[PDB]
């Protein structure tokens, strides 16, 4: 088997969009600076106690969407925050912009096949 790990979409206990991975938080926050980064997502500032990394985001060029293998997501550039959940045997990832706004369901839909590339 492979390094992939399984990525769907979901929402969080207000309603509001959220991707869900399928490894522990030890293991998803481990991985996530380096798989961001394959999809123009760098990490400039981490708290790993409190679960949120702050990501700047350069989108891919058509042709580099194009080789990662997903279309691109729809998403701003500029500045994120990620909250990395811990849910067990799972994780949940939730991306807001600095004025805290959740992504759409659609744009947080997109990213389901974003990052089943970025962990492959
Ligand atoms: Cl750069
Ligand atoms: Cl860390």
């Amino acid at each position: 088997a492979s390094t992939t790990m399984d990525v769907q979409s979901a929402a969080d206990d207000t309603g509001l969009p959220m991707l869900v991975v399928r490894g522990p938080f030890n293991v998803v926050w481990q991985r996530l600076p380096a798989a961001l980064e394959k999809v123009g997502m760098k990490v400039t500032d981490s708290t790993r106690s409190q679960g949120n990394m702050a990501v700047t985001y350069k989108p891919l060029s058509d042709s580099d969407w194009q080789e990662l293998g997903a279309s691109d997501p729809g998403l701003a550039s500029g500045d994120y925050k990620l909250q990395v959940g811990d849910l067990d045997n799972r994780s949940s990832l939730q991306f807001i912009d600095p004025k805290g706004h959740t992504l759409t369901q659609s744009q947080n839909d997109a990213l389901v096949a974003v990052f089943q590339a970025a962990f492959s």
